[PDB]
């Protein structure tokens, strides 16, 4: 059933456990974070991201709030970094049930005012927002990332239901060299101030296994580096009730695409190829409900 | 909008002009041929076959019936060689505005009679019914009377046939088959026993297994991931004249499949590092739109919506 | 969220209680129910007659498998009482989750042909299938053979109601005892029809507010209460709500001849079969079972 | 199938003909409107007031826009004065192809400002909006009430809106005014000229004499119900009015019916058989009213 974030996101934190928001650009990839959702018995977050909806069109939003209402475990649909307030508009018009304006780039003033307006469109309809302080980009001196403080007067001045933070992630498959930082003391000061649910964005772990299984066949990928899921695991003990992943479902879907049509020359049949990407992605989703800890918890 | 079609056949025989109907399994086929259809103005049918909607599910069948209705062109959404009675009442069960039952192989009272109860039921919730005789198979132009009874439609048979059940359109056997091999050269189509078989029945008619299976194509598919053999389909010409003789409408598969596929492995191909999806899936598709179009221009339904 | 009856009459009579089946003909009856389904937080059945289907229309059908599915608590979309195999292929085609298919006025055999040839179509698309054997009597062998004939779902048995706002003179007859034995032979749950309750109150309300009534009588509380404990998981309900509805509509426009604000004596006349519908779950035991 | 309003009102107006715009608060309702339009082979709007939001809920809301995306023929669905952005949003949200705010009571700048707004997010969502300058009241204290004609055209300008609703004479009700109702027609007439995108012609409803005594009959009281003249809707729209709206009418029609079904049968109370004849005699006032408004065919 469809449902808005602040639904499950609340009992997320408070249960001490994350909700995967995961990113679809079309109908083999809503069906595998669905059909794990529902054989875990979890809620999940369906991420759509402009990018999404261009690729998508009508095709995609229609069909991604339908599956949603359909399943039978809790599902919210996320505009994720919607980048005006006419983006977040469209997303309303679509039946998205949270949205969310990125304009954490912008100064406080200006991203407390664009998500103020945000804030009172989506709740006007019923729908929750998330908020975007502080920049991902990997690393503190320089405080690129979330200042707690200023972290609670943005809850506040605007009324944001959950917010996003920047403790070190960013995403793409180059988090860092080796293991990326993930300023945990920073997320537990902010989690003190902050009672809403957090959210964690470029949280892909891009697992060894999976990108070597990209190269074994297609290949061509460098230092490949992901969060690591002892910090996942971590940061969700600490208040991250929304955990994002994208690119770990991309890498699989194209790994088995690649390996399908290497090893069979002759095949033309989309489904031959597509399906199995289609699964791998699934597994994918199942796996991350796991370390999120969300399963059985629909 | 979604409509049943007959009236999109039936225009398109009335006035010598073929309508596209065209396989999809996804979001990205459904795009790209209803999109053709909106440029071009062209009237189309989405096709789904029992693999489409095992493999698509719910999402594939909710997502057609809707998209055809928000549609600004006539479409119609077709099951396509449906197995069983059971099969016709799950596409009726998910909105499919025309059902196909193939008994072709069962004898002609087994075909009357599973084709005669799928009529029922369908048109009990107004949706119409397309049914085949004869066996789709190629055949040369040396088997004398094997090329008859045997294999290929009867027209008496026909007339019978569309009278004893309540089809709507009825598919013949003239020569096209399914797959990229058709036959050695320019396969064989027995034009004239498509003219009797219209002179005989009036309803639409229906070609199968028409694939262009273009030479270009299979060389730009061998140029990247490759291994295909000697790719033949039907010849455009033979589709013209087919047209022209009464067949309304006209199904494509394995070029869209073909066009898809040799756009994914040249992508993938040719870039190495690349795993976003739309990356490769995004071009497979426009690839798909586009070969969706000519075939909309050799059947002349261009701006015939 | 939209299911079929089996998945939520099932554990109803596993559960001792029993659901509630209201007939609906249009957008007001259709919110009054779910409304108080909501509310009651309690498992419901919309139930649609050919007559429904035809009065609604697609306007119908779309709005109450539309509703069921963003509902809060389970939802099954019912034809009561089809008449032909066509009738049941079109509630199959709109969206149904449940349908019945009445031949009980036929012959045993006809009945379980008309009805084996329902429970094949349904059942290929995961619709569920009520079947009904007697008249609105039944006996508890008959029906053990006539469920293991046609793979019927669920059973509606003739106890001695009576769809109607005369189910008899002094008090209508519920053979607590055939049930039990039909319930010992038939473990599907089992279903009521023409079990309103035609309240005394609501009798009188009618009448004052002009508009005549015969000597009204319906089915007893207790034989309800008796009847689900004994396997009834589904009661349908009907001639309860209309009268509410019209009782409310009669007295709105009695009481103000000025009025001609379609929501000003339709909107109270839903309110009415809102509560209706609520009395009526608490009755059954359904309330906080969702 | 589903259109916003500029679609087929831009069609009208350079056409010569209106596009009813009719009032529905359910099911019945909005059969009855839609099967008119599919009978009359006519485009029609669907228009619904924040009542009806209220009394309709999600119920109507959703049914209204499948409903008119399933017909064949063109159906719009307008807010009907919506009282703020808020309301404006949720009307967005619900589907609707056509909005409007009515904050005519306001100042001008205070109008504006509201009605710009409203555009901005209707338009970022491929919605069309209805401003609303003046005020609906009936006359026989100039422009204390009606439509300045200059003042729309800045209007219009200001607020990129879409199209306008005029106060050219019309109000709500069953009471427009003693005698035959005074349109200002040569008001409407300059408007026009200073303002070439379609126009909108509210608290449009005839309350015909036949309906009115067909109401005392078997049923309850009104008094000297009036309602503007055919003629001056035959000419309204022959000067630019291309959207009429008729909610009074379908009201009336409609509880008459209930009232004689229910007067005359005091046994009866099956829903359908006193609600069903309402249901038929709105559909008739329906198909009249777009025979009137010349959009018969226009499909």
């Amino acid at each position: 059933m469809l449902v808005t974030g602040l639904e499950i996101l609340r009992k997320a934190r408070a249960e001490g456990y994350g909700v995967g928001a995961f990113n679809t650009n079309n109908m083999e990839f809503t069906q595998a974070i669905l059909e794990a959702a529902e054989e875990m018995k979890s809620p999940v977050i369906l991420a759509l991201s402009e990018g999404a909806m261009k690729y998508g069109g009508r095709a995609l939003t229609r069909m991604v709030v339908a599956l949603a209402q359909e399943a039978r475990v809790p599902v919210a649909v996320h505009l994720d970094h919607g980048s005006s307030y006419e983006s977040v508009l469209k997303a309303l018009r679509e039946g998205f049930t949270s949205v969310m304006i990125d304009k954490s780039h912008e100064d406080f003033e200006t991203n407390v005012r664009e998500t103020k307006r945000v804030v009172e469109a989506a709740h006007a309809v019923g729908v929750t927002v998330e908020a975007e302080l502080g920049r991902l980009a990997g690393i503190e001196k320089d405080a690129l990332l979330t200042n707690p403080e200023e972290a609670r007067i943005f809850m506040e001045r605007t009324g944001a239901d959950y917010l996003a933070v920047a403790i070190g992630t960013s995403h793409g498959a180059y988090k860092g060299k080796g293991r990326p930082f993930i300023d945990h003391p920073r997320l537990a000061r902010i989690a003190k101030l902050v009672p809403a649910p957090l959210v964690l964005h470029g949280a892909s772990a891009v697992p060894q296994e999976l990108v070597e299984r990209f190269r074994a066949a297609g290949g061509e990928i460098g230092e490949a580096s992901g969060i690591h899921p002892e910090d996942i695991k971590k940061a969700i003990s600490l208040g991250i009730a929304k955990i994002n992943t994208d690119t770990d479902l991309r890498l699989a879907f194209t790994a088995l695409v690649r390996e399908t049509l290497g090893k069979n020359p002759k095949e033309f049949d989309p489904r031959k190829y597509l399906g199995p990407a289609r699964e791998a992605v699934k597994e994918v989703v199942k796996s991350r409900m796991e370390l999120f800890g969300s399963v059985g918890r629909a």
